[PDB]
């Protein structure tokens, strides 16, 4: 599988317990041989600009894929910082774990295997979570805004809890968009970028929590 060979070439070409040299190798591959939906550098740099903002003790992950986003965050995460991402593909889960085992990174992480919507009705009472700092939507399209529902009707959500969303352009949410933006109950902003491994305009929506009305 492509994914296989993408994990496969990080083993080879990266370091160990060096979540830098694994990043930069997904993308070197991705770039020069096999596009991937990782959310690549251009935009990991701004996710990295979020995430050394806001310094969250708790993320929830949506969509792990080969584990890129999740060692591009959880490299970042504090001490005791606990990032929890979602994937439902187990093969993909399986990949995104020897990943994060290869960036020394599996200690800080929780793997969930599962769809979303059925895995976050579940997080405070099989994970001890009790709300959110930071959300990343990376998944499927049509699941930003259902999920977001979820996520606030499940009490996930705090003042201030930060979604981040990435694709909001291409290949685009605009129910999501146009929710988050028209709701009081989210303060949103626009970070204008790239889609990972082209020249197409793609951007992240940062959308803050900011309670009930
Ligand atoms: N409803 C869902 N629940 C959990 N995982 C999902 C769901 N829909 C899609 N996925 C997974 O979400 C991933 C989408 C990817 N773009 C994630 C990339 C990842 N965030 C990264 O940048 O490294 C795929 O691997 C899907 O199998
Ligand atoms: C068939 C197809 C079409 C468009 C893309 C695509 O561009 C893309 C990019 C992402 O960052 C991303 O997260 C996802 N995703 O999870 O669906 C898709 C990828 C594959
Ligand atoms: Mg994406």
């Amino acid at each position: 599988t492509k994914e296989q060979r993408i994990l496969r070439y990080v083993q080879q070409n990266a370091k160990p317990g060096d979540p830098q040299s694994v990043l930069e190798a997904i993308d070197t591959y991705c770039t020069q041989k096999e596009w991937a939906m990782n959310v690549g550098d251009a935009k990991g740099q701004i996710m990295d600009a979020v995430i050394r903002e806001y310094s969250p003790s708790l993320v929830l992950e949506l969509g792990a894929y080969c584990g890129y986003s999740a060692v591009r965050m959880a490299r970042l995460l504090q001490p005791g910082a606990r990032l929890l991402t979602m994937e439902m593909n187990p093969d993909y889960a399986a990949i995104t774990q020897q990943m994060l085992n290869f960036a020394g990174l599996q200690d800080k992480v929780t793997i969930l295997n599962g769809a979303s919507q059925d895995l976050i009705p579940q997080l405070k009472k099989k994970y001890d979570v009790d709300t959110l700092d930071m959300v990343f939507l990376d998944h499927w399209k049509d699941r930003y805004l259902p999920d977001t529902l979820l996520l606030e009707k499940c009490g996930l959500l705090r003042k201030g809890t930060v979604l981040l969303a990435d694709n909001v352009i291409v290949p685009g949410t605009p129910d999501f968009l146009a929710y988050v933006r028209g709701s009081s109950s989210f303060e949103c902003t626009h970070y204008s970028s790239y889609l990972e491994y082209m020249k197409v305009v793609d951007g992240l929506e940062k959308a803050i929590y900011q309670g009930p009305s």
